[PDB]
DNA sequence: TGTCCCTTCGCGTCTCT
DNA sequence: AGAGACGCGAAGGGACA
């Protein structure tokens, strides 16, 4: 495509095809993929050696090979997976799964090279679970965050004082080696000088870009609180929800001026910043803020709750755009397109609505009032295309009212909870005598999918703590707590 | 042009009261 | 119920060969 060898491009078209031929089935968007983050030589490699994948002792799938492939040196990965995955799986006793996810990143021979290595001396002489020297690794630079663990967690444990689980939790990021560094030398300074308790310092670390946050709070700690006013515990909140160093920054720059011009309170300001891209929220608070309380819109409070989310701008910007064609065309009050827009991923379902408010009222007869239901929650766009699914199937091939897949749908992980009902309301309500009711009644929760899950295993196969509660019990039980509540009894 | 490592950001799901 | 934790992963950048 791009400039300096010549000709043989027909080559890299001529196996582009044979990828969609007869091993992996790849569409367009797969290798386009792949192509993208992996290279050229990915898609070669891939195309190289897709018998020896797909079979073999590995039998890998498709989705798998791709997973694998579509990464900075997915070509070195892809090869080095081949070699290891017997040997890890056998030796070390690991799942296919696992050698995948640790495969499936930037600097994947590394990881896994690094991962036969060390993981017994962290097993063994370090006493730690493969789970965690596997979460270790399952990252950018996991060799070195694995490397680093190894140097570094007797010294952290004895000297400073820090749980195993503790420096795991803070290798298990992308830049682990940095943050653990980081840790070891500012732990001490933190902790005295600027009076954090060691929990406080390695929720900070505990993120990606870890470092950056450590040495950005040491730095702007004393000025956020004496200038800005600001509590110890308000910063560390903003410096560990996600807002790292780019949101302290932001939130100096930014903090007098959203208080005076544009009349927050700095407990909004904090609130705001505490998330993923708090910079990004910030400056698009910033802005839009007078456009969203003209061009009638809204009030300070709703902008700031549509703003208090991961990825607050897309969601703002969602709003400015589509809040006139959804009231005005589709006629909701701007009530309920905030309602929608507040929450973890706003433009998604915001624009997932748009689309599919009229398919749904049409084609399946529900009220606009029941989809905004849908819609108001997290994962909107996943509920609202798995209801537009799934409805039909559920209505029909297991008998069950709308007004009932819509509650179902209405609650954090809707998706999740109609497909696993979809699964488990034949085996429940035959193999164990349920009554639809109840599975729907256990499935309209949060966390409804592993209610359902953890309800079966135990009804399945009546484990330790067996019989005692009759099965209308652990319903009631799992309505009320869920997976929770069923493991929480186990434990008795 | 590939490989490896680091940081920022966005989406989705579950639980803790 | 809503806040907060957790998991997953795209995207962007830097360093070096």
């Amino acid at each position: 495509m791009q400039w300096s060898g010549a000709r043989a491009l027909e080559a890299l078209l001529t196996v582009a095809g044979e990828l969609r031929g007869p091993p992996l089935q790849l569409d367009t968007g797969q290798l386009l993929k792949i192509a993208k983050r992996g290279g050229v030589t990915a898609v070669e490699a891939v195309h190289a050696w897709r018998n020896a994948l797909t079979g073999a002792p590995l039998n890998l799938t498709p989705e798998q090979v791709v997973a694998i492939a579509s990464h900075d040196g997915g070509k070195q990965a892809l090869e080095t997976v081949q070699r290891l995955l017997p040997v890890l799986c056998q030796a070390h006793g690991l799942t296919p799964q696992q050698v995948v996810a640790i495969a499936s990143h930037d600097g994947g021979k590394q990881a896994l090279e690094t991962v036969q290595r060390l993981l017994p001396v962290l097993c063994q002489a370090h006493g730690l679970t493969p789970e965690q020297v596997v979460a270790i690794a399952s990252h950018d630079g996991g060799k070195q965050a694995l490397e680093t663990v190894q140097a570094l967690l007797p010294v952290l444990c004895q000297a400073h004082g820090l749980t195993p689980e503790q420096v795991v939790a803070i290798a298990s990021n992308g830049g682990g080696k940095q943050a653990l560094e980081t840790v070891q030398r500012l732990l001490p300074v933190l902790c005295q000088a600027h009076g954090l308790t060691p929990q406080q310092v390695v929720a900070i670390a505990s993120n990606g870009g870890g470092k950056q946050a450590l040495e950005t709070v040491q730095r702007l700690l004393p000025v956020l609180c004496q200038a800005h006013g600001l509590t110890p515990q308000q910063v560390v909140a903003i410096a560990s929800r996600g807002g790292g160093k780019q949101a302290l920054e932001t939130v100096q720059r930014l903090l007098p001026v959203l208080c005076q011009a544009h009349g927050l309170t700095p407990q909004q300001v904090v609130a705001i910043a505490s998330n993923n891209g708090g910079k990004q929220a910030l400056e698009t608070v910033q802005r839009l803020l007078p456009v969203l309380c003209q061009a009638h819109g809204l009030t300070p409070q709703q902008v700031v709750a549509i703003a208090s989310h991961d990825g607050g701008k897309q969601a703002l910007e969602t709003v400015q755009r589509l809040l006139p064609v959804l009231c005005q065309a589709h006629g909701l009050t701007p009530q309920q397109v905030v309602a929608i827009a507040s929450n973890n991923g706003g433009k998604q379902a915001l624009e997932t609505v748009q689309r599919l408010l009229p398919v749904l009222c049409q084609a399946h007869g529900l009220t606009p009032e029941q989809v905004v239901a849908i819609a108001s929650n997290g994962g909107g766009k996943q509920a609202l295309e798995t209801v537009q699914r799934l409805l039909p199937v559920l209505c029909q091939a297991h008998g069950l009212t709308p007004e009932q897949v819509v509650a179902i749908a209405s609650h954090d992980g809707g998706k999740q909870a109609l497909e696993t009902v979809q699964r488990l309301l034949p085996v429940l309500c035959q193999a164990h005598g349920l009554t639809p009711q109840q599975v729907v009644a256990i499935a309209s929760n949060g966390g409804g999918r592993p209610a359902l899950e953890s309800i079966v295993a135990q009804l399945s196969r009546p484990d330790p703590a067996l019989a005692a509660l009759t099965n209308d019990h652990l319903v009631a039980l799992a309505c009320l707590g869920g997976r929770p509540a069923l493991d929480a009894v186990k434990k008795l």
